[PDB]
């Protein structure tokens, strides 16, 4: 630290890393980039891959949402207890990223027309996470091992996103359901999720 | 170890991890899955996310190509010299994954019709890697730091893939060009890239 999140005024790909920082009692600065400023071009041209989020940690500048998640996970001890758990954490996060990309494809390229088929296929896309939970201490703890990881925050975000898209989609998955309620009940995270900082921010850039 | 790669008979998403194993002097078993066997359904149903590659390391079973790359990188010391370099390695790999997904979208959903526009936009997609190279010891070493990382193998694979799609696409990028020649010249990797094991395997599953 200090930590600075440079992003558009939406939850989007920064929701999970923000949940992580809040739940971990970290402090950080939000540098909001308006659509107007982005269209100006200078900031975009200076971004490694021409996109946001951009993350500043002291003198270190990073790009890529999952890189930020892994960085915070690595430096704050949220990346498994050993190398085997670390691999499992990656396996979960890669799965979360895959579904997030499918979600992104839906809302940005075929929402109204593809929404129905997507929701029908959703159960099959959520089952893997329910299965992982069932194979780890009966799913009473975290997605991997007995300690929270950056993948828990990313998965939580994706699940919350889908509950909005398809209310009750987690009713068919007892472990995921309890898991979401459990993580959402963690004091610092609960406070964050209920604050205007989170609540009054639109879900996706599509809303911009 | 022992290591086992379970995949279709193509380079696809296993090319980079294979280059890594070969260049690192590792031994591994290839369990080829034919389209027929896949259509049978049993293997697919047993895969965490219903897809390949599946990777076995001793008693550990992993899925997700980037998870395999990170696992080998972590266990073989190809993940940066410190936490800062580790983050940079992730930043590069996430960028490689992003472009690979764009490439995948092209060949599978709009090849013939989108090929021209994709190639025109390619320079802008490759510039970030040229820039990273220019900011690290003049690009005379690796993509991050002075030691090879799993991201080098993944980037190398993506660059080779694009040279086939658009011959000479690296001519406008001196650092990337030299970088590819340099990595491709590493003894063990050079031997692997020239072997039937690599050469006679189709590039993508699309060829199946
Ligand atoms: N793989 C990147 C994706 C970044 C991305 O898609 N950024 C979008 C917002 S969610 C953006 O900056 N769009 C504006 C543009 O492309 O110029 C990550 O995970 O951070
Ligand atoms: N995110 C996964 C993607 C895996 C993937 O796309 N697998 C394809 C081949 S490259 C597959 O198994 N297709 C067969 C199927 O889905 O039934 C990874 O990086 O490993």
């Amino acid at each position: 630290p200090p930590y600075t999140v440079v992003y558009f005024p939406v939850r989007g790909r920064c929701a999970a890393l923000r949940m992580l920082l809040a739940d971990q009692g970290q402090s950080w600065k939000e540098e909001v980039v308006t659509v107007e400023t982005w269209q100006e071009g200078s900031l975009k041209a200076s971004c490694l891959y021409g996109q946001l989020p951009k993350f500043q940690d002291g003198d270190l500048t990073l790009y890529q949402s999952n890189t930020i998640l892994r960085h915070l996970g690595r430096t704050l001890g949220l990346y498994g207890k050993d190398q085997q758990e670390a691999a499992l954490v990656d396996m979960v996060n890669d799965g979360v990223e895959d579904l997030r990309c499918k979600y992104i494809s839906l809302i940005y390229t075929n929402y109204e027309a593809g929404k129905d088929d997507y929701v029908k296929a959703l159960p099959g896309q959520l089952k893997p996470f329910e299965t992982l939970l069932s194979q780890n201490q009966g799913g009473k703890t975290f997605i991997v091992g007995d300690q929270i990881s950056f993948a828990d925050y990313n998965l939580l975000d994706l699940l919350l996103i889908h509950e909005v898209l398809a209310p009750g989609c987690l009713d068919a998955f007892p472990l995921l359901s309890a898991y979401v309620g459990r993580l959402s009940a963690r004091p610092k995270l609960k406070a964050f999720l209920a604050s205007p900082e989170y609540v009054n921010l639109p879900m996706d850039e599509k809303s911009l």
